[PDB]
């Protein structure tokens, strides 16, 4: 081929290098969404009769 | 036929090899409302009067 046959496809554009993707970006609010759930389901479990 | 003679249809193209179907994708969501109607459900059948 003459080269590395390899092209990548970069989500984002950065100077830094950060190879930075739609799913780590982010965890911390999908798993936030998913505690509040969590919790919603707990306390329907556990505290949704008299 | 020359090769085997099925095509096989893909639900989802990923390069990860992850043959994922909508049924297995979604199992939590739809038990979580099932277990949402069973709560309502014991509710209105054990402390619905007075």
């Amino acid at each position: 081929v003459g080269v590395c046959p390899f092209v990548r496809y970069v989500n984002m554009m950065d100077l830094d290098g950060f190879t930075m993707g739609e799913v780590e970006y982010l965890v911390p609010v999908a798993s936030k969404i998913d505690k509040t759930d969590y919790d919603r389901l707990l306390a329907q479990h556990y505290n949704s009769w008299k």
